[PDB]
């Protein structure tokens, strides 16, 4: 589990969105595994606006933050989990790192701010849904 809190937005994995998220929906995209809902309180996270390929992510199944090198956001075919079939997920970045299903939620960050959240993985992989192209998260 986990979310990004920027401005009056809450960014979560679409497959972990709650009823309150769907009832206060701003935007969702199943191909990216992302959903954004509105919040009453302002958040403290800042979104990175950069092309970093190195950063650090949080792994809840190890209670640890790991430094990683990650690929550029791309269209990557994903093994069908409990929420999606085998499929192509867009705007996904891969890195070598431990992950288990509950880890969806964990932030990947660089020196500029939040880069994305954990979304897919396995066998020492972990995939992050990028958010750096969602410029509207910084306004309104
Ligand atoms: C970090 S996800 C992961 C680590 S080991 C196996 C998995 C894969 C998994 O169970 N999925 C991916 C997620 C989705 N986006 O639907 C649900
Ligand atoms: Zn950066």
């Amino acid at each position: 589990s986990g979310a990004i809190y920027v401005g009056n937005y809450r960014v979560v994995n679409r497959h972990l969105a709650t009823h309150n998220d769907w009832a206060n929906l701003v935007w969702e995209d199943s191909s990216r595994d992302l959903l954004v809902s509105s919040t009453t309180a302002q958040g403290c996270d800042t979104i990175a606006r950069c092309d970093c390929q190195t950063g650090v992510y949080y792994c809840s199944s190890r209670r640890k933050h790991y430094p990683v090198s990650f690929s550029k956001p791309s269209l990557i075919f994903v093994e069908a989990s409990e929420y999606y079939p085998a499929r192509y997920q867009s705007h996904l970045m891969l890195a070598v790192g431990h992950s288990e299903p509950g880890d969806c939620g964990g932030i990947l960050r660089c020196q500029h701010g939040v880069v994305g959240i954990v979304s897919t993985g396995g066998n020492g992989l972990v995939g992050f849904a990028d958010v750096r192209d969602l410029l509207w998260l910084d306004e309104e």
